[PDB]
DNA sequence: CGGCTGGAAATCCAGCCG
DNA sequence: CGGCTGGAAATCCAGCCG
Protein backbone atom coordinates (compact mmCIF):
# COMPACT_ATOMS: atom_id res chain seq x y z
CA UNK A 1 0.00 0.00 0.00
CA UNK A 2 1.05 3.70 -0.61
CA UNK A 3 0.24 6.79 1.27
CA UNK A 4 -0.31 10.33 -0.78
CA UNK A 5 -1.11 13.63 0.03
CA UNK A 6 -4.30 14.18 -1.15
CA UNK A 7 -4.53 17.70 0.01
CA UNK A 8 -0.91 19.97 1.37
CA UNK A 9 -0.93 22.18 3.81
CA UNK A 10 -0.90 25.42 3.08
CA UNK A 11 2.96 26.54 2.62
CA UNK A 12 2.59 30.53 3.33
CA UNK A 13 0.76 33.00 6.15
CA UNK A 14 0.59 30.80 9.26
CA UNK A 15 3.30 31.82 11.92
CA UNK A 16 5.14 28.81 13.82
CA UNK A 17 3.47 30.04 17.67
CA UNK A 18 5.85 29.93 20.53
CA UNK A 19 5.63 27.82 23.64
CA UNK A 20 5.73 31.31 25.52
CA UNK A 21 2.41 31.96 23.69
CA UNK A 22 0.19 29.24 24.27
CA UNK A 23 0.07 25.53 23.96
CA UNK A 24 -1.81 25.02 20.90
CA UNK A 25 -0.50 26.66 17.62
CA UNK A 26 -3.92 27.03 15.82
CA UNK A 27 -4.63 24.84 12.88
CA UNK A 28 -2.62 23.81 9.88
CA UNK A 29 -5.24 24.21 6.51
CA UNK A 30 -5.30 22.79 3.38
CA UNK A 31 -3.75 24.80 0.68
CA UNK A 32 -7.21 25.36 -1.11
CA UNK A 33 -8.77 25.99 2.28
CA UNK A 34 -10.53 29.17 1.59
CA UNK A 35 -12.91 31.16 3.69
CA UNK A 36 -15.70 29.84 1.83
CA UNK A 37 -14.57 26.27 1.47
CA UNK A 38 -12.36 25.03 4.09
CA UNK A 39 -9.89 22.23 3.92
CA UNK A 40 -7.31 20.05 5.94
CA UNK A 41 -3.89 18.40 5.22
CA UNK A 42 -5.03 14.69 4.13
CA UNK A 43 -4.05 11.73 2.81
CA UNK A 44 -4.73 8.88 1.45
CA UNK A 45 -3.82 5.22 1.37
CA UNK A 46 -3.80 3.55 -1.58
CA UNK A 47 -4.76 -0.41 -1.20
CA UNK A 48 -5.65 -0.89 2.52
CA UNK A 49 -8.96 0.38 4.28
CA UNK A 50 -8.73 -1.24 7.78
CA UNK A 51 -6.75 -0.60 11.39
CA UNK A 52 -4.02 1.30 11.63
CA UNK A 53 -2.35 4.11 13.08
CA UNK A 54 -1.04 7.51 11.86
CA UNK A 55 1.99 9.36 13.06
CA UNK A 56 3.09 13.00 11.94
CA UNK A 57 6.24 13.85 12.89
CA UNK A 58 8.47 17.28 11.75
CA UNK A 59 11.44 17.07 9.56
CA UNK A 60 13.56 18.81 7.87
CA UNK A 61 12.99 21.05 4.33
CA UNK A 62 16.08 19.88 2.51
CA UNK A 63 17.06 16.48 1.56
CA UNK A 64 18.60 14.67 4.70
CA UNK A 65 15.54 14.72 6.52
CA UNK A 66 16.44 14.98 10.20
CA UNK A 67 13.69 15.61 12.69
CA UNK A 68 13.36 19.04 13.34
CA UNK A 69 13.55 21.05 16.54
CA UNK A 70 10.15 21.72 16.10
CA UNK A 71 7.15 20.72 17.32
CA UNK A 72 3.75 19.51 16.51
CA UNK A 73 1.44 20.77 19.17
CA UNK A 74 -2.55 19.94 19.01
CA UNK A 75 -5.10 17.42 20.05
CA UNK A 76 -3.23 13.79 19.85
CA UNK A 77 0.28 15.31 19.86
CA UNK A 78 3.13 14.69 22.30
CA UNK A 79 6.57 14.89 22.01
CA UNK A 80 6.32 16.79 18.90
CA UNK A 81 4.63 14.42 17.48
CA UNK A 82 0.85 13.99 16.11
CA UNK A 83 -0.32 9.97 16.65
CA UNK A 84 -3.76 8.24 16.88
CA UNK A 85 -5.37 5.70 15.59
CA UNK A 86 -6.60 5.60 11.98
CA UNK A 87 -10.38 5.31 11.35
CA UNK A 88 -10.90 1.53 10.03
CA UNK A 89 -13.62 2.20 7.71
CA UNK A 90 -12.19 4.79 5.62
CA UNK A 91 -9.37 5.38 3.26
CA UNK A 92 -9.09 9.21 3.63
CA UNK A 93 -7.53 11.29 6.67
CA UNK A 94 -7.74 14.73 7.41
CA UNK A 95 -5.54 16.26 10.17
CA UNK A 96 -7.42 19.41 11.80
CA UNK A 97 -5.90 20.17 14.34
CA UNK A 98 -2.00 20.35 13.60
CA UNK A 99 -0.09 23.11 15.09
CA UNK A 100 3.88 24.20 14.95
CA UNK A 101 5.51 25.29 17.80
CA UNK A 102 8.94 26.65 17.61
CA UNK A 103 12.17 26.75 19.48
CA UNK A 104 13.98 29.42 20.40
CA UNK A 105 17.27 29.46 19.14
CA UNK A 106 19.00 28.59 22.43
CA UNK A 107 16.73 25.63 23.58
CA UNK A 108 18.01 24.34 20.12
CA UNK A 109 19.96 21.58 21.66
CA UNK A 110 17.55 20.47 24.23
CA UNK A 111 14.87 19.82 21.38
CA UNK A 112 17.03 17.77 19.46
CA UNK A 113 18.00 15.26 22.40
CA UNK A 114 14.06 15.24 22.54
CA UNK A 115 14.05 13.87 19.15
CA UNK A 116 16.65 11.22 20.21
CA UNK A 117 15.14 9.91 23.22
CA UNK A 118 11.76 9.79 21.77
CA UNK A 119 12.80 8.22 18.53
CA UNK A 120 11.62 10.75 16.14
CA UNK A 121 13.63 10.08 13.27
CA UNK A 122 11.88 8.48 10.16
CA UNK A 123 14.07 8.86 7.94
CA UNK A 124 16.64 7.54 10.42
CA UNK A 125 19.00 10.37 9.85
CA UNK A 126 22.20 9.07 11.64
CA UNK A 127 23.33 10.56 14.56
CA UNK A 128 26.66 11.76 12.70
CA UNK A 129 24.56 12.56 9.67
CA UNK A 130 22.19 14.63 12.10
CA UNK A 131 24.84 17.61 12.29
CA UNK A 132 24.45 20.95 11.39
CA UNK A 133 22.36 23.89 11.22
CA UNK A 134 18.40 23.81 10.79
CA UNK A 135 16.66 25.84 8.92
CA UNK A 136 13.95 26.87 11.78
CA UNK A 137 11.65 28.71 9.27
CA UNK A 138 10.54 26.12 7.72
CA UNK A 139 9.69 22.45 8.22
CA UNK A 140 7.35 19.30 6.64
CA UNK A 141 4.57 17.09 7.62
CA UNK A 142 6.15 13.53 7.48
CA UNK A 143 2.86 11.00 7.77
CA UNK A 144 4.27 7.80 9.14
CA UNK A 145 0.85 5.05 8.36
CA UNK A 146 0.88 1.71 10.22
CA UNK A 147 -1.58 -0.60 8.32
CA UNK A 148 -1.30 -4.34 8.42
CA UNK A 149 -0.33 -6.71 5.64
CA UNK A 150 -2.60 -9.06 4.77
CA UNK A 151 -1.61 -12.05 7.18
CA UNK A 152 -2.59 -9.55 9.50
CA UNK A 153 0.80 -8.69 11.63
CA UNK A 154 1.19 -4.17 11.56
CA UNK A 155 2.89 -3.05 8.50
CA UNK A 156 4.33 0.43 8.07
CA UNK A 157 4.38 2.33 4.75
CA UNK A 158 7.08 4.32 3.78
CA UNK A 159 7.36 8.00 5.03
CA UNK A 160 5.56 11.16 2.90
CA UNK A 161 6.54 13.92 3.05
CA UNK A 162 4.48 17.19 2.06
CA UNK A 163 5.56 20.71 0.43
CA UNK A 164 7.63 22.94 3.53
CA UNK A 165 5.56 24.97 5.21
CA UNK A 166 6.93 28.30 6.06
CA UNK A 167 6.58 30.30 9.26
CA UNK A 168 5.02 33.99 8.34
CA UNK A 169 6.52 35.75 11.27
CA UNK A 170 9.67 34.51 9.74
CA UNK A 171 11.38 38.39 8.02
CA UNK A 172 12.95 35.83 6.04
CA UNK A 173 10.39 34.09 4.53
CA UNK A 174 7.18 35.40 5.32
CA UNK A 175 4.04 35.75 2.67
CA UNK A 176 4.47 38.49 0.33
CA UNK A 177 2.05 41.19 0.20
CA UNK A 178 0.88 44.24 -1.06
CA UNK A 179 -1.59 46.22 1.29
CA UNK A 180 -1.88 49.79 0.10
CA UNK A 181 -0.66 51.61 -3.39
CA UNK A 182 -0.43 55.57 -3.57
CA UNK A 183 -2.28 55.00 -7.53
CA UNK A 184 -3.14 51.79 -9.39
CA UNK A 185 -3.02 53.26 -12.84
CA UNK A 186 -0.38 55.39 -14.96
CA UNK A 187 0.74 56.42 -18.44
CA UNK A 188 2.04 53.82 -20.62
CA UNK A 189 5.69 55.58 -20.91
CA UNK A 190 6.02 54.32 -17.43
CA UNK A 191 7.88 56.88 -14.49
CA UNK A 192 5.01 57.31 -12.08
CA UNK A 193 6.22 57.03 -8.30
CA UNK A 194 4.43 54.56 -6.55
CA UNK A 195 4.49 54.03 -2.73
CA UNK A 196 4.09 50.82 -1.84
CA UNK A 197 2.63 49.28 1.65
CA UNK A 198 3.84 46.45 2.75
CA UNK A 199 4.11 43.57 4.97
CA UNK A 200 8.48 42.31 6.09
CA UNK A 201 10.40 42.66 2.99
CA UNK A 202 14.02 42.21 2.81
CA UNK A 203 15.52 45.20 0.66
CA UNK A 204 18.14 43.18 -0.56
CA UNK A 205 15.91 40.16 -1.58
CA UNK A 206 12.53 42.22 -3.56
CA UNK A 207 11.71 42.99 -6.18
CA UNK A 208 8.39 44.65 -8.00
CA UNK A 209 6.99 42.42 -10.79
CA UNK A 210 4.72 43.89 -13.57
CA UNK A 211 2.95 41.26 -15.55
CA UNK A 212 0.89 41.08 -18.43
CA UNK A 213 0.31 38.28 -21.58
CA UNK A 214 3.86 37.68 -22.91
CA UNK A 215 5.00 40.61 -20.88
CA UNK A 216 6.80 41.58 -17.92
CA UNK A 217 8.68 44.24 -16.19
CA UNK A 218 10.08 45.23 -13.13
CA UNK A 219 9.40 48.79 -11.32
CA UNK A 220 11.93 50.60 -10.55
CA UNK A 221 13.74 51.71 -6.96
CA UNK A 222 17.22 50.72 -5.14
CA UNK A 223 17.32 49.16 -1.46
CA UNK A 224 17.06 52.57 -0.30
CA UNK A 225 13.80 53.08 -1.31
CA UNK A 226 12.97 50.45 0.79
CA UNK A 227 11.06 51.90 4.36
CA UNK A 228 11.55 49.80 7.54
CA UNK A 229 11.07 46.56 5.12
CA UNK A 230 7.41 47.43 5.03
CA UNK A 231 7.13 49.95 2.02
CA UNK A 232 8.37 50.66 -1.03
CA UNK A 233 9.03 53.43 -3.21
CA UNK A 234 9.38 52.90 -6.94
CA UNK A 235 8.80 54.20 -9.98
CA UNK A 236 6.85 51.72 -13.04
CA UNK A 237 8.45 50.14 -15.49
CA UNK A 238 7.41 51.47 -19.53
CA UNK A 239 4.54 49.14 -20.61
CA UNK A 240 5.40 46.86 -23.72
CA UNK A 241 3.52 49.45 -26.42
CA UNK A 242 4.47 53.53 -25.63
CA UNK A 243 1.58 53.96 -28.26
CA UNK A 244 -1.50 52.84 -26.31
CA UNK A 245 -5.28 53.23 -27.42
CA UNK A 246 -7.18 52.73 -24.21
CA UNK A 247 -6.31 51.72 -20.72
CA UNK A 248 -4.53 48.31 -20.58
CA UNK A 249 -5.02 46.38 -17.41
CA UNK A 250 -2.16 44.50 -16.24
CA UNK A 251 -0.46 42.97 -12.78
CA UNK A 252 1.66 44.35 -10.17
CA UNK A 253 3.03 41.69 -8.01
CA UNK A 254 5.87 41.54 -5.54
CA UNK A 255 8.63 38.99 -5.81
CA UNK A 256 11.19 37.42 -3.57
CA UNK A 257 13.90 36.91 -6.12
CA UNK A 258 15.70 33.61 -4.19
CA UNK A 259 12.31 31.20 -4.02
CA UNK A 260 10.77 33.15 -6.82
CA UNK A 261 7.76 33.66 -4.21
CA UNK A 262 5.03 35.97 -5.73
CA UNK A 263 2.00 38.05 -4.15
CA UNK A 264 -1.56 38.04 -4.89
CA UNK A 265 -1.35 40.12 -7.92
CA UNK A 266 -2.69 43.97 -7.65
CA UNK A 267 -4.54 45.04 -10.87
CA UNK A 268 -2.73 47.89 -12.03
CA UNK A 269 -3.91 49.98 -15.26
CA UNK A 270 -1.79 51.47 -17.81
CA UNK A 271 -2.79 54.56 -19.39
CA UNK A 272 -2.18 57.03 -22.81
CA UNK A 273 -0.66 60.23 -22.35
CA UNK B 1 23.91 69.25 57.11
CA UNK B 2 22.01 68.87 53.65
CA UNK B 3 22.68 68.07 50.31
CA UNK B 4 20.93 70.28 47.62
CA UNK B 5 20.50 69.29 43.81
CA UNK B 6 21.26 72.34 42.29
CA UNK B 7 21.74 70.48 38.72
CA UNK B 8 18.77 68.09 37.98
CA UNK B 9 19.06 65.11 35.18
CA UNK B 10 17.92 65.58 32.04
CA UNK B 11 14.15 64.20 31.91
CA UNK B 12 13.94 62.79 28.60
CA UNK B 13 16.48 61.84 25.74
CA UNK B 14 18.01 58.87 27.41
CA UNK B 15 17.38 55.44 26.91
CA UNK B 16 18.67 53.07 29.18
CA UNK B 17 20.90 50.25 28.04
CA UNK B 18 19.55 46.26 28.34
CA UNK B 19 22.92 44.68 29.39
CA UNK B 20 23.18 42.82 25.74
CA UNK B 21 23.49 46.33 24.07
CA UNK B 22 26.99 46.60 26.28
CA UNK B 23 29.04 49.44 26.80
CA UNK B 24 28.43 51.75 23.94
CA UNK B 25 27.68 54.98 25.02
CA UNK B 26 26.26 56.53 28.79
CA UNK B 27 25.98 59.22 30.70
CA UNK B 28 22.91 60.82 32.75
CA UNK B 29 22.64 64.64 31.31
CA UNK B 30 22.09 67.97 33.43
CA UNK B 31 18.91 69.35 32.86
CA UNK B 32 21.11 71.68 30.47
CA UNK B 33 23.72 69.38 28.91
CA UNK B 34 24.16 69.92 25.78
CA UNK B 35 27.53 70.03 22.63
CA UNK B 36 31.17 69.41 24.09
CA UNK B 37 29.90 71.87 25.95
CA UNK B 38 27.62 69.78 28.66
CA UNK B 39 26.27 69.49 32.14
CA UNK B 40 26.15 66.83 34.86
CA UNK B 41 23.90 66.26 37.77
CA UNK B 42 25.32 68.42 40.51
CA UNK B 43 25.07 68.26 44.43
CA UNK B 44 25.91 70.50 46.93
CA UNK B 45 26.30 69.90 50.33
CA UNK B 46 24.88 72.87 52.80
CA UNK B 47 26.41 72.97 56.24
CA UNK B 48 30.08 71.01 55.61
CA UNK B 49 32.59 71.36 54.10
CA UNK B 50 35.94 67.78 54.58
CA UNK B 51 35.57 64.33 54.44
CA UNK B 52 32.66 62.43 53.45
CA UNK B 53 31.50 59.79 50.83
CA UNK B 54 28.16 59.72 48.70
CA UNK B 55 26.19 57.15 46.91
CA UNK B 56 23.96 57.61 43.91
CA UNK B 57 21.16 54.47 43.71
CA UNK B 58 17.89 54.51 41.63
CA UNK B 59 14.29 54.30 43.65
CA UNK B 60 11.10 54.30 42.02
CA UNK B 61 9.82 57.35 41.21
CA UNK B 62 6.34 57.11 43.56
CA UNK B 63 6.07 57.46 47.60
CA UNK B 64 7.50 53.98 48.32
CA UNK B 65 10.63 55.10 46.75
CA UNK B 66 11.81 51.47 46.74
CA UNK B 67 15.02 50.45 45.30
CA UNK B 68 14.52 50.04 41.66
CA UNK B 69 15.14 46.97 39.95
CA UNK B 70 17.69 48.48 36.84
CA UNK B 71 20.94 49.96 37.36
CA UNK B 72 23.34 52.72 37.94
CA UNK B 73 26.45 51.72 35.92
CA UNK B 74 29.24 53.86 34.70
CA UNK B 75 32.86 54.64 36.93
CA UNK B 76 32.62 53.85 40.35
CA UNK B 77 29.32 52.32 39.80
CA UNK B 78 29.10 48.79 41.59
CA UNK B 79 25.54 46.59 42.21
CA UNK B 80 23.43 49.02 40.63
CA UNK B 81 24.46 51.95 42.28
CA UNK B 82 27.13 54.40 42.36
CA UNK B 83 29.62 55.69 45.24
CA UNK B 84 32.78 57.46 45.44
CA UNK B 85 34.58 59.23 47.89
CA UNK B 86 33.26 63.12 48.22
CA UNK B 87 36.10 65.15 47.43
CA UNK B 88 37.71 66.60 51.17
CA UNK B 89 38.13 69.93 49.60
CA UNK B 90 35.03 70.74 47.59
CA UNK B 91 31.09 71.32 48.05
CA UNK B 92 30.03 71.46 44.06
CA UNK B 93 29.79 67.63 43.16
CA UNK B 94 28.87 66.81 39.63
CA UNK B 95 28.64 62.83 37.98
CA UNK B 96 29.75 62.84 34.63
CA UNK B 97 29.61 58.77 33.82
CA UNK B 98 26.11 57.86 35.34
CA UNK B 99 24.31 54.83 32.89
CA UNK B 100 20.96 53.64 33.46
CA UNK B 101 21.29 49.95 32.61
CA UNK B 102 17.59 48.18 32.37
CA UNK B 103 16.60 44.69 33.30
CA UNK B 104 14.50 42.24 31.24
CA UNK B 105 11.14 42.02 33.60
CA UNK B 106 12.03 38.16 33.61
CA UNK B 107 15.21 39.17 36.11
CA UNK B 108 12.92 41.84 38.00
CA UNK B 109 12.87 39.20 41.06
CA UNK B 110 16.66 38.22 40.87
CA UNK B 111 16.86 42.15 40.85
CA UNK B 112 15.32 42.96 43.85
CA UNK B 113 16.95 40.07 45.54
CA UNK B 114 20.01 41.77 44.79
CA UNK B 115 18.92 45.47 46.29
CA UNK B 116 17.98 43.65 49.57
CA UNK B 117 21.38 41.57 49.44
CA UNK B 118 23.16 44.50 48.97
CA UNK B 119 21.50 46.37 51.06
CA UNK B 120 20.29 48.91 48.60
CA UNK B 121 17.56 50.92 49.96
CA UNK B 122 17.81 54.21 50.84
CA UNK B 123 14.11 55.03 52.73
CA UNK B 124 14.50 51.59 54.41
CA UNK B 125 11.54 49.83 52.42
CA UNK B 126 10.64 47.04 53.84
CA UNK B 127 10.22 43.51 52.76
CA UNK B 128 6.53 43.22 52.86
CA UNK B 129 5.96 47.21 51.89
CA UNK B 130 8.22 46.14 49.13
CA UNK B 131 5.25 45.10 47.74
CA UNK B 132 4.06 45.88 44.19
CA UNK B 133 4.40 46.69 40.58
CA UNK B 134 7.97 48.56 39.21
CA UNK B 135 7.29 50.74 36.26
CA UNK B 136 10.32 49.71 34.42
CA UNK B 137 10.61 53.10 32.21
CA UNK B 138 11.58 55.57 35.20
CA UNK B 139 13.97 56.14 37.57
CA UNK B 140 15.19 58.85 40.67
CA UNK B 141 18.72 59.13 41.07
CA UNK B 142 19.07 58.69 44.92
CA UNK B 143 21.88 60.75 46.50
CA UNK B 144 22.83 59.10 49.72
CA UNK B 145 25.60 61.72 50.95
CA UNK B 146 27.55 60.60 54.51
CA UNK B 147 30.11 63.34 55.78
CA UNK B 148 31.31 63.22 59.58
CA UNK B 149 29.63 64.89 62.60
CA UNK B 150 31.39 66.79 65.35
CA UNK B 151 32.95 64.07 67.08
CA UNK B 152 34.05 62.99 63.42
CA UNK B 153 31.91 60.30 63.11
CA UNK B 154 30.12 59.39 60.26
CA UNK B 155 27.04 61.09 59.78
CA UNK B 156 24.70 60.19 56.97
CA UNK B 157 22.49 63.15 55.78
CA UNK B 158 18.90 62.28 54.58
CA UNK B 159 18.41 60.73 50.77
CA UNK B 160 18.04 63.34 48.24
CA UNK B 161 15.87 62.59 45.27
CA UNK B 162 15.96 64.06 41.65
CA UNK B 163 12.69 64.32 39.28
CA UNK B 164 12.17 61.26 37.84
CA UNK B 165 14.54 60.45 34.58
CA UNK B 166 12.39 58.67 31.60
CA UNK B 167 13.27 56.20 28.85
CA UNK B 168 14.05 57.41 24.98
CA UNK B 169 13.42 53.75 24.68
CA UNK B 170 9.95 54.12 24.87
CA UNK B 171 7.47 53.70 22.31
CA UNK B 172 5.81 57.10 22.93
CA UNK B 173 9.08 59.05 23.49
CA UNK B 174 11.54 58.72 20.86
CA UNK B 175 12.31 61.50 18.02
CA UNK B 176 9.40 62.47 15.41
CA UNK B 177 10.96 62.19 11.97
CA UNK B 178 9.02 62.22 8.65
CA UNK B 179 11.50 60.39 6.07
CA UNK B 180 10.02 60.24 2.82
CA UNK B 181 6.43 62.03 1.41
CA UNK B 182 4.53 61.13 -1.91
CA UNK B 183 3.95 64.93 -2.42
CA UNK B 184 4.80 68.06 -0.70
CA UNK B 185 2.17 69.75 -2.26
CA UNK B 186 -1.59 70.23 -3.12
CA UNK B 187 -4.72 72.13 -3.69
CA UNK B 188 -5.89 75.01 -1.42
CA UNK B 189 -9.23 72.78 -1.04
CA UNK B 190 -7.35 70.20 0.35
CA UNK B 191 -8.47 66.64 0.37
CA UNK B 192 -5.22 65.66 -1.38
CA UNK B 193 -3.99 61.90 -0.34
CA UNK B 194 -0.63 61.76 1.18
CA UNK B 195 1.83 59.21 1.53
CA UNK B 196 4.64 59.96 4.69
CA UNK B 197 6.87 57.33 5.59
CA UNK B 198 8.02 57.99 9.37
CA UNK B 199 10.01 56.72 12.14
CA UNK B 200 8.47 54.53 14.37
CA UNK B 201 5.23 56.34 15.77
CA UNK B 202 2.50 54.76 17.53
CA UNK B 203 -1.37 55.52 15.10
CA UNK B 204 -2.90 55.83 19.03
CA UNK B 205 -1.20 59.07 19.65
CA UNK B 206 0.35 60.75 16.26
CA UNK B 207 -0.86 63.13 14.06
CA UNK B 208 0.18 65.40 11.23
CA UNK B 209 0.35 68.85 11.55
CA UNK B 210 0.13 71.77 9.08
CA UNK B 211 0.85 75.08 10.13
CA UNK B 212 1.52 78.96 8.72
CA UNK B 213 0.74 82.59 10.58
CA UNK B 214 -2.56 82.45 12.81
CA UNK B 215 -3.25 79.16 11.04
CA UNK B 216 -3.42 75.63 11.76
CA UNK B 217 -4.87 72.50 10.58
CA UNK B 218 -4.15 68.54 10.75
CA UNK B 219 -4.02 65.89 7.96
CA UNK B 220 -7.38 63.60 8.21
CA UNK B 221 -6.32 60.05 8.96
CA UNK B 222 -7.62 56.87 10.83
CA UNK B 223 -5.98 53.98 13.19
CA UNK B 224 -6.36 51.86 10.24
CA UNK B 225 -4.12 54.16 7.67
CA UNK B 226 -1.08 54.28 9.84
CA UNK B 227 0.87 51.50 8.70
CA UNK B 228 3.21 49.61 10.94
CA UNK B 229 4.22 52.69 12.60
CA UNK B 230 6.49 53.65 9.96
CA UNK B 231 4.15 55.05 7.24
CA UNK B 232 0.83 57.17 7.33
CA UNK B 233 -1.81 57.90 4.48
CA UNK B 234 -3.59 60.88 5.07
CA UNK B 235 -5.73 63.40 3.12
CA UNK B 236 -4.87 67.01 3.44
CA UNK B 237 -6.58 69.69 4.97
CA UNK B 238 -8.16 72.92 2.92
CA UNK B 239 -5.96 75.71 3.42
CA UNK B 240 -7.20 78.94 5.22
CA UNK B 241 -7.70 80.64 1.82
CA UNK B 242 -9.09 78.03 -0.06
CA UNK B 243 -9.61 79.75 -3.47
CA UNK B 244 -5.55 80.94 -3.79
CA UNK B 245 -4.48 82.43 -6.66
CA UNK B 246 -0.72 82.02 -5.95
CA UNK B 247 0.79 79.19 -4.24
CA UNK B 248 1.45 79.52 -0.29
CA UNK B 249 4.33 77.49 1.12
CA UNK B 250 2.69 76.30 4.66
CA UNK B 251 4.50 73.72 6.74
CA UNK B 252 3.98 70.60 7.50
CA UNK B 253 4.70 68.19 10.61
CA UNK B 254 4.40 65.62 12.68
CA UNK B 255 2.92 66.01 16.21
CA UNK B 256 2.62 63.35 19.50
CA UNK B 257 -0.67 64.36 21.18
CA UNK B 258 0.48 63.15 24.83
CA UNK B 259 3.25 65.83 25.12
CA UNK B 260 2.56 68.12 22.14
CA UNK B 261 6.59 66.92 20.43
CA UNK B 262 6.95 67.92 17.17
CA UNK B 263 9.18 66.63 14.31
CA UNK B 264 11.48 68.82 12.25
CA UNK B 265 8.96 70.17 9.71
CA UNK B 266 8.64 70.00 6.41
CA UNK B 267 7.49 72.44 3.95
CA UNK B 268 4.26 72.39 1.80
CA UNK B 269 3.28 74.64 -1.28
CA UNK B 270 -0.64 75.18 -1.04
CA UNK B 271 -1.80 76.13 -4.47
CA UNK B 272 -4.95 77.13 -6.53
CA UNK B 273 -6.81 74.44 -9.11
C1' DC C 1 40.88 49.72 6.55
C1' DG C 2 39.68 46.84 10.43
C1' DG C 3 37.65 48.05 14.54
C1' DC C 4 33.88 50.78 17.10
C1' DT C 5 28.89 51.39 17.31
C1' DG C 6 24.36 53.38 15.71
C1' DG C 7 20.90 52.19 12.88
C1' DA C 8 18.48 48.27 10.87
C1' DA C 9 16.88 43.84 11.36
C1' DA C 10 15.88 39.52 13.71
C1' DT C 11 13.97 37.11 17.50
C1' DC C 12 2.62 39.86 25.22
C1' DC C 13 -2.10 41.21 24.43
C1' DA C 14 -6.39 43.66 22.62
C1' DG C 15 -9.76 42.92 19.87
C1' DC C 16 -12.31 39.06 17.00
C1' DC C 17 -15.25 34.95 17.03
C1' DG C 18 -18.90 32.01 17.58
C1' DC D 1 -14.98 31.66 27.57
C1' DG D 2 -11.36 29.72 25.03
C1' DG D 3 -9.38 29.84 21.31
C1' DC D 4 -8.00 32.51 18.06
C1' DT D 5 -6.04 36.66 15.14
C1' DG D 6 -2.64 40.28 14.10
C1' DG D 7 -0.35 44.14 15.98
C1' DA D 8 3.09 45.94 19.08
C1' DA D 9 6.43 45.67 22.78
C1' DA D 10 10.22 43.81 24.49
C1' DT D 11 14.87 41.97 23.98
C1' DC D 12 23.30 42.09 12.72
C1' DC D 13 24.91 45.33 9.74
C1' DA D 14 26.66 49.40 7.19
C1' DG D 15 29.48 53.36 7.93
C1' DC D 16 31.76 55.40 9.90
C1' DC D 17 36.24 55.83 12.66
C1' DG D 18 41.95 55.27 14.44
Amino acid sequence: PYVEIIEQPKQRGMRFRYKCEGRSAGSIPGERSTDTTKTHPTIKINGYTGPGTVRISLVTKDPPHRPHPHELVGKDCRDGYYEADLCPDRSIHSFQNLGIQCVKKRDLEQAISQRIQTNNNPFHVPIEEQRGDYDLNAVRLCFQVTVRDPAGRPLLLTPVLSHPIFDNRAPNTAELKICRVNRNSGSCLGGDEIFLLCDKVQKEDIEVYFTGPGWEARGSFSQADVHRQVAIVFRTPPYADPSLQAPVRVSMQLRRPSDRELSEPMEFQYLPD
